[PDB]
């Protein structure tokens, strides 16, 4: 049966699925790690249909098993998948191993026009540089150029098993388009860019020409911009 590789208390995912206040016609699309306990819990709610995108075969046989006419599993890659592909609004939701959370996330964000909201639970320093207040990241700032993130709660390892060596949290984004970038390939390839080498003053990463021109301190450091500021380089160096 389920729970056979992570247990996570029930208490979370329950959380986790109110977070996402599923209603009567809801799709659902779940993501990640502990797909069979987290599609038990998602079940209870209202929702018309629960996509679950796994790779692990054992796990989709697994979930099969389940008699619901609502699930239906993908045997696909969520950092890859074309969410937009299974429908118009999609809720998005996920546990996400760490060496694939950055990348699904990405992809949710490549996929915005078909998501309008996610939860998704991730080590706790990604969700605190995803929300932009205590750091900061390229994702933070490609994700906030879309979408609102907001931090529900702190997850300590015991909530796991085996718990995992540092703290998880939980974060609901809510799409919230602030800037109409056309190229997302075209941004992320700035944003990158701009956060290589952190440490770097910016007039060594851009030039001093088009920082003046922006407002901004020549000897700023990329982590201390704000959306605007990102947004306005952005448009400044595309024009260039």
């Amino acid at each position: 049966s389920f729970g056979q590789h992570l247990l996570v208390s029930e208490g979370v995912l329950k959380k986790i699925a109110e977070e996402l206040n599923i209603e009567e016609g809801n799709t659902v699309v779940e993501v990640g790690g502990g797909t069979g306990n987290l599609t038990k819990v998602l079940l209870q709610h209202p929702l018309k249909k629960l996509y679950v995108i796994e790779l692990d075969r054992e796990m989709v046989e697994n979930l099969k098993s389940i008699g619901d006419e609502r699930l239906e599993v993908i045997n696909e890659d969520a950092s890859k998948f074309p969410f937009c592909s299974l429908g118009k609004e999609l809720k998005v939701v996920g546990n996400l191993p760490y060496n694939v959370a950055s990348l699904i996330i990405e992809n949710t964000v490549y996929n915005k026009d078909c998501v309008p909201l996610a939860v998704f639970m991730v080590q706790k320093e990604v969700a605190e540089k995803l929300q932009g207040k205590k750091d900061t990241g390229w994702l933070s700032v490609f994700v906030r150029t879309f979408y609102d993130v907001n931090y529900v709660m702190t997850v300590p390892p015991r909530f796991f098993v085996p718990p995992p060596k540092v703290q998880s949290a939980v974060i609901k984004l809510v799409k919230n388009e602030k800037f109409p970038v056309k190229d997302l390939k075209n941004y992320k390839k700035f944003l990158t860019k701009i956060f290589q080498n952190r440490r770097k003053v910016l007039r060594k990463k851009i030039p001093e020409e088009l920082l003046k021109e922006a407002g901004i301190n020549p000897d700023a450091r990329v982590e201390q911009l704000s959306l605007e500021d990102f947004f306005k380089l952005y448009r400044l160096i595309e024009d260039s």
